[PDB]
């Protein structure tokens, strides 16, 4: 189950990624979450990709690429993976075609979750994310149970540094812009498949299983 999971920031990636993850079994590869892992361990990739992410801007493609490239070299990849945020532009979309033919791992489909840009910016705004494990939740649409506090371990949740309006608005035109051209790409392979995101969380799920149920050994 060789996968890709896009969408415009905010549309819900990393929330239907964990779902996936732990009912299909393949491993997470979100490449934000690796360039702030990276930032957070203050290592050379962090220091280089942190100057694009504090302003809303794509990290360049060719050091993405890397990240990616070595990443689904794992063993962890060998039956399956769920990119989450990658590729974001066609040329990254070109590169991991390259990538993927040579290691073997052809793309089944790319999902993509659909979200109207309007709608957005209250998704980020209200974003609280876990300090110790980093699952998100929102202040009102998925709340923790105990405010500003972790279901699972107690952390305490913050907000994302670039989940500020200012960012958030160079996000969304950002990739927006970046967009079509890579749905373009994915429609032509005829590997992209549309999901509404604008649906209750397990909603989006259910769509999402009925794709996916149709892949699984
Ligand atoms: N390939 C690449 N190339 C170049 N640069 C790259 C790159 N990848 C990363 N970068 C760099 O890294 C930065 C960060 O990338 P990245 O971390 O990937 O950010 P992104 O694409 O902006 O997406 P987010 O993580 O913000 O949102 P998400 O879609 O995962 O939504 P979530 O599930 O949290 O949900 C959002 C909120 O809504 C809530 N929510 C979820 N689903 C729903 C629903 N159905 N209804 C209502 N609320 C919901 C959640 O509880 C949460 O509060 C980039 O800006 C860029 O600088
Ligand atoms: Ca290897
Ligand atoms: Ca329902
Ligand atoms: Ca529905
Ligand atoms: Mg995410
Ligand atoms: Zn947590």
């Amino acid at each position: 189950m060789n996968l890709v999971l896009m969408g415009l920031p905010g549309a819900g990636k990393g929330t239907q990624g964990e779902k996936i993850v732990e009912d299909y079994g393949i491993p997470h590869i979100s490449t934000g979450d690796m360039f702030r892992a990276a930032m957070k361990e203050e290592t050379p990739l962090g220091l280089e990709a942190k100057s694009y992410i504090d302003k809303g801007e794509l990290v360049p493609d060719e050091v993405t690429i890397g990240i990616v490239k070595e990443r689904l070299g794992k063993d962890d990849c060998e039956r399956g993976f769920l990119l989450d945020g990658f590729p974001r532009t066609v040329a990254q979309a070109e590169a991991l075609e390259e990538i993927l033919e040579e290691y073997g791992k052809p793309i089944d489909y790319v999902i993509n979750i659909e979200v109207r840009k309007d709608v957005l910016m209250e998704r980020l705004t209200g974003r609280r994310i876990c300090s110790v494990c980093g699952t998100t939740y929102h202040l009102v649409f998925n709340p923790p149970k105990t405010p500003g506090i972790c279901d699972k371990d107690g952390g305490e949740l913050y907000q994302r540094a670039d989940d500020n309006e200012e960012t958030v608005s160079k996000r969304l035109e950002v990739n927006m812009k970046q967009m079509q051209p890579l749905l373009d790409f994915y429609s032509e392979k005829g590997y992209l498949a549309n999901v509404n995101g604008e649906q209750d969380i397990e909603d989006v799920y259910a769509d999402v299983k009925d794709l996916l149920g149709g892949l699984k050994k």
